[PDB]
């Protein structure tokens, strides 16, 4: 498994960096091929680059590449396994369960779509409160996704002002700010620095503990008020799954793992959806041509009366294309989340030892040159055939693919569509600075992409 020969202790840091480490991977693939080795300090990593190599690993050899890889910082900042950081039987079981409860009608009488439709109405309520004045959408947009998860786990969304909510929001946001500081990377290359400067990770652990104890409060309220026969949320389902397991036992389902699975969902379900929404509005501000066509579809398919629903997406190929294009263009998780091989595998004549960390280049699939002609540009036609119909692609991998594919793929797509169509149905977007002037190019800091700062006005139609 070829790759640049590492220096004594610093590894390949001089070539990949700490900056846009995704750009370096693409450049490195031009010289070492689709399957190459990289060193983050002493740790050996295998990077998979093209669609062919990603498909082959994630799908063809799905089981073998279903392990979750964990870097030094993440390892020290995590106490307890839920779904995101889990491996083996613990992962397999908790994930299967979560996917089951996350079905549209997998948690009682009320559907996920319904909880998302209520939030969309509320999102609009809040944007109306801005009275069409210059606004930084970062906050409002972040509240909606967090609240959807709150609704799924507690059965009750919160008013955007409830203190419980703001505390939860604050911790989630604090953790992001920390994980998004460049220098975090120094820890991944030099794990010993964790012992010397523990401030970072002690803080993440603290924040997680705050959230766990807060969720514990909730599960305790749920253990009291629980009507087995009538589950209403993720907790109710978890609690009653524990009862199905009371007789088998040692068991993967515990209050501990419930707390861990709950925070994982808040963490994995908030930030990325939030950032995508913010990035979508920026792009819509930049391309009013595009926004006008999306509004044409809204006006014709959905009234201005009723609220959007998922049934409408099929009759809204342009909007669907715009949303797909937003995710494809922004490349939020350029290297997904680290994977690890489940066993000693032979891959494309290479030989990768059990436990080896695997980095999946989502960028390289999302920005494939043949599939998406001018990949670096925002163009909804990337998902439209000659007739204005939705043109799907197997290269559309923003949620990754295979056994570890985003558990919230359905939920996220539901939020993006309903929130965005709801916003554009009730408001027109006005930029203060003017379009031709603002830049939409992603800013990257470590292993996550984000948009630049901007403001806009939500003008009622
Ligand atoms: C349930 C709420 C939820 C929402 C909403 C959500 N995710 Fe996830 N996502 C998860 C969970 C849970 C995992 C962990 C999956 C695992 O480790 O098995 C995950 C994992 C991922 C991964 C890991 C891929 C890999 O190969 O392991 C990527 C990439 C990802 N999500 C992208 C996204 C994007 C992009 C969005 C939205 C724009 C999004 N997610 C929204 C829950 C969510
Ligand atoms: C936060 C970190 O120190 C590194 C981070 C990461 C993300 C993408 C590609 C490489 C490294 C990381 C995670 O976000 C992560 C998330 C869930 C489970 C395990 C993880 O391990 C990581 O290293």
């Amino acid at each position: 498994p070829p790759g640049p020969t590492p220096l004594p202790v610093i590894g390949n840091i001089l070539q990949i960096g700490i900056k846009d480490i995704s750009k370096s991977l693409t450049n490195l693939s031009k010289v070492y091929g689709p399957v190459f080795t990289l060193y983050f300090g002493l740790k050996p990593i295998v990077v998979l680059h093209g669609y062919e190599a990603v498909k082959e690993a994630l799908i063809d050899l799905g089981e073998e590449f279903s392990g979750r890889g964990i870097f030094p910082l993440a390892e020290r900042a995590n106490r307890g396994f839920g779904i995101v950081f889990s491996n083996g039987k613990k992962w397999k079981e908790i994930r299967r369960f979560s996917l089951m409860t996350l079905r549209n009608f997998g948690m009682g009488k009320r559907s996920i779509e319904d909880r998302v439709q209520e939030e969309a109405r509320c999102l609009v309520e809040e944007l109306r409160k801005t009275k069409a004045s210059p606004c930084d959408p970062t906050f409002i947009l972040g509240c909606a996704p967090c609240n959807v998860i709150c609704s799924i786990i507690f059965h009750k969304r919160f008013d955007y002002k409830d203190q419980q909510f703001l505390n939860l929001m604050e911790k989630l946001n604090e953790n992001i700010e920390i994980l998004s500081s460049p220098w975090i990377q120094v820890y991944n290359n030099f794990p010993a620095l964790l012992d010397y400067f523990p401030g970072t990770h002690n803080k993440l652990l603290k924040n997680v503990a705050f959230m766990k104890s807060y969720i514990l409060e909730k599960v305790k309220e749920h253990q009291e008020s629980m009507d087995m026969n009538n589950p209403q949320d993720f907790i109710d389902c978890f609690l009653m799954k524990m009862e199905k397991e009371k007789h088998n036992q040692p068991s993967e389902f515990t209050i501990e793992s419930l707390e861990n699975t709950a925070v994982d969902l808040f963490g994995a379900g908030t930030e990325t959806t939030s950032t995508t929404l913010r990035y979508a509005l920026l792009l819509l501000l930049k391309h009013p041509e595009v926004t006008a066509k999306v509004q044409e579809e809204i006006e014709r398919v959905i009234g201005r009366n009723r609220s959007p629903c998922m049934q409408d997406r099929s009759h809204m190929p342009y909007t669907d294309a715009v949303v797909h294009e937003v995710q494809r263009y922004i490349d939020l998780l350029p290297t997904s989340l680290p994977h690890a091989v489940t066993c000693d595998i032979k891959f494309r004549n290479y030989l990768i030892p059990k436990g080896t960390t695997i980095l999946i280049s989502l960028t390289s699939v999302l920005h494939d040159n043949k599939e998406f002609p001018n990949p670096e540009m925002f163009d909804p036609h990337h998902f439209l055939d000659e007739g204005g119909n939705f043109k799907k692609s197997k290269y559309f991998m923003p949620f990754s693919a295979g056994k570890r594919i985003c558990v919230g793929e359905a939920l996220a797509g539901m939020e993006l569509f309903l929130f965005l169509t709801s916003i554009l149905q009730n408001f027109n977007l006005k930029s203060l600075v003017d379009p031709k002037n603002l830049d939409t190019t992603p800013v990257v800091n470590g292993f996550a992409s984000v948009p630049p700062f901007y403001q806009l006005c939500f003008i009622p139609v």
